[PDB]
């Protein structure tokens, strides 16, 4: 049994989107300390790790911890009702609906169907990453809308100096390149001196464009080894994508 | 022979935009009290009264009393491209045909042909309505978009203290709950203390859309019964829809 | 070898997207004293003529002389992720690739391929023009779309007092009127007293869309003649368009 108020169902409807673009079907794992989800994508080329602590909420509230799972698509139409300023409840009582409510000048409630629960567990290997960088979201859909024109794929490269992004395609080439001078890029380490991959540009995209060209993004990544992709929400949620390499 | 000014061109299209949602061709009774559109739509659900009074207009001039059809979807897109600040203009001469004057930063004007005018007579039949409000457009259009989600039919539901609109679909179903203190809702009347009846949420979208989410939309509904929509034209007009339940 | 950068690589793409709309591809000549093109379109209603001098640019480094080719589409969809924050880059050197530079918060170079350079050399015919105007973008684009609702084609006429834009046919007409009192006209030249011509609605929508409704443009037509459709580019750059008639 739970209710959780959250003050911002817009926001909610944000993380969602970036959901629904690689999966179907999602399990929250709903905790007294907050909610999680871990899941892939049938490619296995996408992996999200999602961390929300209950500090998040103006109202948490859970008796027994349970999974629940339901249809991303459905739970984002609701989502995509929400108005400016509407809060958000999540609500699930005895039965197996999860009630929904949007809270404006009107007070709007649904009840979804739950579905099967059953997320076998995910291991998360730990993973040599040389590079780490925080960049800004709109630098990022920049590189990486530039790379889609070019091609199907994007290079990740860094040198200590140097963070740059590049795609290569039959007849067309596209660099963009970050130092310490320009004010998308907030910082930079490299744990070494040469770093290259490659990832599919559609797979990035998907992944960026909820953000606010503002919000902080972290990156991590190597040579033919996973992307991360990192944001903080509010300073103290986390959402995590691996992306796999490529060639 | 008439000539008709009415001071807002965008104004009046959205009333067009509504009508051309269920009707392809428009009969206007040109009366020296104003004019008048009583008619049902083809698939037989709706029923539209509109009345505009010779008030509402900058000059009203009939010269005589005129039934004037026409294409409603010609229309419209002739008022689709009038501005922001346009005068509208009306005019029949002699013959088969609406002058119409888009009077503005550009003076625009079209001939279109009328159509055979041929509409006949609707009586609008008294009906026991247990329930009335008024409400804000907006409110009822996040009702019906969150309604149809979940099925192609919303039920409308007074209790003394509140309206709410339900709808109950595949194995889904969603509420949206107005009391008084919202600002959605601005006058709650009823004779019995329970009321229930459903409607074709596609209709509803379509009287709806073109409203402002601050204008006030008049609801009389019943046990069973087609629901009003009214709205009032610059305080005298009246656009009116009746809805058959389902 | 040359690199010009131009300030606003927002402005380059209003520009860029027209031709697009008519050219698949465009042959550039880059000359010491500004960027040239002429071309008549693939299916031969159309001319442009563009002329861009050395002092529209920031920087207009240019070692030697020589035209150069690309498809449109490519280059478009570049200039199209330019933002606000950006300022373009154009560089060529000894590779077959032309450099494209979107700088702003980050700096993104493309190279796009250099294709074929043949293009037929274009003299610019005299014509017996009767009427100039300079009008705003914005009152053509009303005259144009108000055309198309009644017609592929419409007439543009001039009497010493006025222009009008007019259209028939389907078994309707609409003219739109613009007089001295009339923001939307500027200028009104004439050789002779009247003028009269008749041109493509869809043509000149393509060319009036990336146009603000505030821009000047300057238009000269005559009897049975094209029409030239002439802007300005931080009044000094130029590019013209001439339309055949019907």
């Amino acid at each position: 049994t739970f209710e959780i108020v959250f003050d911002s169902a817009r926001e909610f409807e944000s993380l969602i989107a970036t959901l629904e673009k690689f999966f179907d079907e999602a399990v929250f794992q709903v905790n007294m300390e907050g909610i999680q989800m871990r899941a892939i994508d049938p490619s296995r080329v996408v992996l999200v790790d999602l961390n929300l602590p209950e500090m998040l909420f103006s109202k948490y509230s859970v008796e027994s911890e349970e999974a629940i799972a339901f249809d991303l698509k459905r739970f984002l139409k609701v989502l995509k009702l929400a108005r400016s300023r509407d809060t958000l409840v999540l609500r699930k009582g005895g039965e197996n609906f999860l009630e929904v409510g949007l809270l404006g000048d009107e007070n709007t409630w649904f009840k979804l169907p739950l579905i099967d629960a059953n997320t076998p567990e995910i291991e998360i290997p730990s993973l040599p990453w040389t590079v780490k960088a925080v960049v800004l979201a709109g630098a990022l859909k920049r590189a990486v809308k530039a790379a889609k024109l070019v091609s199907d794929s994007i290079y990740f490269m860094a040198t200590p100096e140097k963070l740059t992004f590049k795609a290569e395609g039959n007849d067309s080439e596209v660099r963009t390149v970050l130092t310490m001078e320009d004010p998308g890029l907030l910082d930079l380490e490299h744990k070494m001196t040469k770093a290259k991959s490659a990832y599919g540009v559609a797979y990035l995209e998907d992944i960026l464009r909820s953000l606010a060209d503002a919000d902080e993004v972290i990156i991590r990544f190597g040579f033919d080894i996973p992307l991360l992709l990192k944001y903080m929400v509010r300073d103290a949620g986390e959402v995590s994508f691996l992306i796999a390499p490529r060639v």
